[PDB]
């Protein structure tokens, strides 16, 4: 009855908050307030930076765990993809104000630094190929609409409303298929200095196309493999074969900044719902990003509808809600993050748990697969005994995900010894990841029982687990090839 | 979808089979033929027959076995419980029909063996004291219909309907508290017989109250504990206390034959439906009982109505059907069995599992028990791996037990040391018992390993299993006092 | 939720109970008793007796009513479809396992016995074939096709005495026998002649059986619904085409449990009762509902067991077969079958059924089962005691039945025969209006709606200041229901 | 369910946007071109302006309709509650941390500066005590009474100047000011006086708020319904009581979350909205739904989701602010939110929350929201593209909007004033009748509902041979809907 449960409205928060790092954030101190706040994964925008202005970061926030361990601090790295940018005015930020005049587009780099009022830049060299004469062109965050009036390449277009026109924005041309790659010969330099870094996940840029996610894959190469790529859904394409990407990528990211540019932003509210929740099917973790609190980049208050948003993306079934400019910038961080943590502890308190798990559990099986049976059969108990938590070790991540996925509600402690797996674990909702030092003792019986023990342990000190509570344990023993399938109910 | 489940309508039967053995049918030969086509318990009606008549039907089961072991046949002892009887006509079975002549119905034993027309017996003595003015009596089955006229004792009463008056019949009271105890003098020495001789199960019958069962618990005394009790609910007692009835026993017998003298026949409809329901729910197993295929009594054909309520039963959440002097005396022993099973096949094969397993996990937890929560949850890993077989060992039978509840749409293999659980354990439905006689090797975790392999065996000779299939396993490790909180998906 | 209902466990009876007439019930007074306890469709076995012998039948329900009215008693024909039958012993033999010769050539017609015996299909020698097994009365005698020598050669499986003109089932044999015979077609037109309200056409297999039935009743029949009787298997392979033109379906358990195997009959009644609340056509479960009763003033456990969840099913009609056209205790039976009928659909669930009865619909649905439905809705939420329902073709309160309601459906009407087969659905009450049409379709419909309100209020259905939905229609022209009128007493 | 259809994601929308007119849209063009992206109601903040500043918006109103009829432009009144308000400074001063006294005596009321701060709340001083926090200016200042002395200390908590004239939110305090002041009935006195159909009650508490608002309304009210705003704990923690008297309730976020902890709101919108849906009563969800919109053509993320959720929790009605009572962007604003609802609505579960409504009731329902559910229904079933309702009070289209159909509500009247209030609820779509009643309550009502058939031709709502439900009364004298049609167009 949602009416009843709606009409009848503490935990742990369970859902991460990725956070983009800018200069005013990239010091240890900071970076290390922001984890305080709630920051969990560490967000690296590879669209503006030199590789040291990131190599700084990747080490002030390898810093902030030494100066105060916390919880596993993750690294992602977003890829700046094919994106185009207008050149720089004739004298600094000028303010050429166009009301709805026409004017001519280069690509030459002859005006790339002198570009104004009549005459402009855009990064795509090929634009001249791929738009045609009808074309609509945004600029800057989607503000300024153009007309392409005639190719003439040096194409003709046309203003549609005011505002001036700035030095490098960004170039939206929805309806066009631009020939670009998914990975640029510079892209590629990014990811193989990523890896080379150890970024934990990457946040590839307006993919299209399955294929987009494989060559990120190869890309990543020998070292990636642990490296989790999260396709990035910018434009139409990414949404229109955004199922075939659903399968491979290892989760998407609810682009709305730019998706709100290609597809009319109103769209953006039912694509979402969707995404999220075409996902949330597939296993594959979502995260749901900008503007989540925009208005916090320059105010410690956030409006009624910001607030709503991040609890409503994750009412949706959002796994991540992280913050773009908000840190990157703002002149209140910490406190955007904390304003949303606080919301994401309420947001999962008006969840429907039972039932959801009912509907996902229902649109599956055909049939399930043996960790994944276990991981629903897991979840199920929690209901019933009413578990205070469930503790799962794994290497791979795998368990504790198809576990998130029938979401409980109660943690998911994991338990591992892989720091990789802890970091990029995240990037699940419920799961709490918590590295084991202790090398292996002498059984695969007595190791992981030391194991989920240690989890217990840990669970107690978050004040997770009461005194004498109850919980379930996940863990394998198949053949040879063991790989979940046992399921526990203890008590503590 | 009620109406599509329905609207679109081979395994093994799953629902026992019980067998009240009369003359025709004291007899390995027979006994076994009869356990060939589908026999399980074996009822031991109590109300006719001496120690030997008895003590010889005891032996020929064993003997059965013994001829050929099949599957572990059980051996119930249904107690013939504070029941009325008329005492014996003037010369024989005399042909006196009254057609709403009055008549006195005295207790003095005076006439006791000459009763009749003008004079009548009935066993309870005190009934004077009980009945009044304007009661009702019912003498077999509930045919003829008398009316107290007056307590003269020697009460005055008067015929209803015609029928003629014969010889030791069942005198039914409706309407009246007997003071009468479940439990008579001779009765517990068939008790403390039936634990002599090792009875499984015990069918009290004409239950009223908790205390009842109470009482035939400290009397079965110390031997009596691994004997089931199974409660008769017969009267309108059983049924108004059946609650707090339902709290003790160990299930309940729904007492159609005499329920439907009680309580007005078409509400034995209802009466039936809800107690079987009742007991679905607290977890004990229930039993549907008499003339569920009385036309077979005389014919190898039953009536489209016999085998309706067969199934129906079963559909309604019905453990066990038994049958009655259908096999006590009938022409068509063997036949009715075979009948009886092949409707049982079909009836569970119309079911509703995985919304009725919800229904039952709703109705539930509060938190559910540790024991309990493993089997809803081994359950639930069921529909979802879809798993053609789940082994469970236990001793006590309680395990096997809560997995039945949440009734799967798979067998139930359950392997057991205990020769007494794997008999009374075929009161639980989708039950197979399998008695290991391997005495334990020298662990708790190679043993049950040993063992829980070994149910994958027999499962494997029972076609139960096919070659590269799924299986859930249910096993114990609790801290000192375990007793399962383990599931184990695997594959065979 | 069934769990939750099931754990907890007077209105009036709201499923019709059919009655065959035999001889010890042949009579007004009799006939009368029988309608007091219940009785409401009359059946009529044309299976044995001749055109006197029901006609006398015909008449005494008719005077029944004379006697006293009660309720609209409807007549249905059964006519006795392609079955087998065999020959007369020698002089008025119990096969233990021997062997024996099956002639169809008269010869032995009134002379067959153990090394011999007769069958009416005389084409058999070619749908049989070796291996074909052959039930002989109530499907007790099994017999071998060992070899088609026509008189073709048979051995019996069972013991048993093979006594005279018994039924010859043999399952597994599509008979080229037609489903409406020469004969057949006599009692049809004899039927419509005397008006019998519905036909329960026997051994139906293809929808153009039923379309045959149809063409036969010709101009006259109309007005007659057709109630195919599904005994065979191909009455239920082909069951679905068939639904579609029948005017409802009648579980032929009897020589069903014949045809295919007796346990089965559990789950293709479940089946086809179901399939036919789907579509709306009511459905009839019959034979051997309490047989016992035949002999006896006591039903067996299984038998009321039976009646109830037939019920339960969704049944629409339960009738009684010999247990009054020849047992020892008719009334007693019907009684019987009335009381249990009471508790039975007192243990449905009605709000959640019509949930799923309404999702399996629309697509969408017609006009008037829209209102339908949507009177059916009403009902749940204002609480009504009663839904007036006026209509003359029966469809209305028809679709009303179907989304089931937790009340009565009083069905007010001018046609008397309408007002008759209405039984043949759940929950309807018909009542016949007399007084001619008023003035206006504005007046008229009215002064009908308000006299629903009094016999209602006369059977006790409806309270002092009650609730109530009243179902109406005014559609441009060719109107036909679509109005909804919620109500007060 | 809840997947599937998620994963599976044209029609008029059909939820309000009232729209706050400021200086820069008090003109018939600018509030046409508002009514024409989709502005409904008007809001009037009697927070600011004179009786001149308003009169002067109800007329340009009224003009918008001259210069272009379109739809019955509603006109609200939003009165200035009991709200509290700093003085004036020097000579028209950033606090770090420092404390600072707090007077209420006038002297320093165009002076205060620093060392000083004025507050409307002359009791104030009673009220508050030590350890109670005051928010400044959109809750931006906090600060923190160190000790009443009155002139009671108090200290910063944050940086940020301190302005003159801003709103001083003090939670935690249970301020003993009415609901209704001296000036405030003036304000209702007048808007009555120029007809305003609803008014916003701001900062209820109990229901005797309402109760109050109620009688100061008096005679010339009635018609005008009550909007409690719930802006404080008090609005929430009674608002059951308050729900019951009330005719609808404002979901008052902006003060609001200065009140509850900002996160709190969207547990607490979630659920009055829905507390409000089961009541029947319309809701309207308000402030910064589109903020940035206020100096943009580009609306956040975060925005457009905040109102298509709002829409998507059951909103009746999504206002907006200062995004058009001063914004250099207002038709874009509206624009896009009503682009925005056309989504919202468009990914909503009718059929499933239809039943969750029905089944939240009845016990039992009352006749005219027993057919309300019971029109609703047939909608569902016959997919019928319009239902046609005539109402007088608004009763009626109302319980049809909340058991909300996947269809238009249109609602045909007499009334000018409740043609307009219904905007006030989602799905209604008014329509003036002008001509005069015919001769009978059986012809006019017609002539009204085939009325209602035109306009949705008009409005593309009906094709040519559609299907469409007509709600319409007729009991014994007090006749108050009871009737449903299903019809084709
Ligand atoms: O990391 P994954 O893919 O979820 O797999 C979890 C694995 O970790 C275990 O729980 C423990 O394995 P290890 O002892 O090797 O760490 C296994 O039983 C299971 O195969
Ligand atoms: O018989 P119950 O009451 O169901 O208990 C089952 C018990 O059998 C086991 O599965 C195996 O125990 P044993 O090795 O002693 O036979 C235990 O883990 C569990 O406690
Ligand atoms: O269900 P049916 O048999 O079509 O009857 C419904 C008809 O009866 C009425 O309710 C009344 O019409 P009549 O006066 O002709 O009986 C019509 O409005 C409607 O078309
Ligand atoms: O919902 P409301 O405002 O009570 O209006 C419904 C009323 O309007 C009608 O449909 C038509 O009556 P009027 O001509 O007076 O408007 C009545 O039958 C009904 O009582
Ligand atoms: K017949
Ligand atoms: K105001
Ligand atoms: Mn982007
Ligand atoms: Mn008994
Ligand atoms: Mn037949
Ligand atoms: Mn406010």
């Amino acid at each position: 009855s949602r009416l009843e449960r709606l009409t009848s409205l503490s935990d742990l928060r369970r859902t991460s908050i990725i956070g983009t790092i800018g200069p005013k954030t990239n010091n240890p101190e900071t970076l290390v307030a922001l984890r305080k706040a709630g920051l969990n994964i560490v967000r690296m925008n590879f669209s503006h930076g030199s590789y040291e202005y990131h190599k700084s970061v990747i080490d002030n926030a390898r810093k902030s765990e030494e100066l105060y361990p916390g919880r596993p601090l993750a690294i992602a790295l977003d890829t700046k993809g094919p994106e185009i940018r207008t050149g720089t005015t004739t004298n600094d930020v000028d303010y050429p104000i166009p009301p709805n005049h026409e004017m001519i587009f280069t690509t030459d780099d002859k005006y790339a630094k002198a570009c104004d009022d009549k005459i402009m830049y855009v990064d795509y060299k090929n634009i001249t190929k791929v738009i045609s004469a009808g074309r609509i062109i945004y600029v800057d965050d989607g503000v300024l609409s153009f007309q392409v009036l005639e190719v003439v390449d040096t194409l003709k277009v046309k203003a549609l409303n005011a505002g001036k026109i700035c030095s490098h924005k960004g170039v939206n041309l929805p309806g066009t298929d631009v020939d670009l790659p998914a990975l640029s010969e510079k892209d590629k330099e990014d990811l193989r200095f990523g890896v080379k870094n150890g970024v934990h996940m990457v946040f590839a840029s307006f993919i299209r196309t399955a294929n987009d996610v494989l060559t990120i894959r190869e890309v990543l190469g020998e070292q990636g493999k642990d490296v989790k790529i999260i396709v990035k859904i910018e434009n139409q394409q990414g949404v229109n074969n955004f199922d075939e990407i659903l399968k491979v990528t290892d989760g998407v990211m609810v682009a709305r900044g730019d998706l709100g540019i290609e597809i009319p932003a109103p769209e953006v509210l039912a694509v979402q719902k969707k995404l999220i929740a075409k996902s949330n099917l597939a296993g594959k973790p979502v995260i749901c990003a900008t503007q989540m609190l925009e208005s916090m980049t320059y105010n410690p208050r956030p409006t009624r509808a910001e607030v709503s948003d991040v609890g409503n993306a994750i009412l949706d079934g959002a796994d991540c809600v992280m913050l773009s400019g908000e840190t990157a910038k703002g002149n209140y961080p910490i406190n955007a993050v904390t304003t949303m943590a606080e919301t994401a502890v309420i947001a999962e308190q008006a969840i429907a748990y039972l039932p959801n798990y009912d509907d996902m559990r229902n649109c599956t099986p055909k049939p399930t697969s043996t960790t994944e049976t276990v991981a629903a059969s897991a979840v199920a108990a929690v209901f019933e005994q009413k578990a205070k938590a469930i503790i799962v070790l794994s290497t791979s991540g795998t368990t504790p995900r198809l576990v998130s996925k029938y979401r409980p509600n109660c943690p998911i402690i994991l338990v591992t010894r892989c720091p990789r797996a802890a970091r990029f674990s995240h990037l699940y909702r419920g799961v709490f990841p918590f590295v084991f030092e202790k090398e292996p003792v002498s059984d695969w019986t007595d190791d992981v029982e030391a194991r989920i023990n240690f989890g217990i342990e840990k669970a107690k000190e978050f004040g997770i687990l009461k005194k004498g509570d109850t919980y379930v344990s996940i863990q394998g023993f198949k053949a040879g090839a063991g790989h979940s399938n046992t399921l526990q109910v203890s008590t503590v």
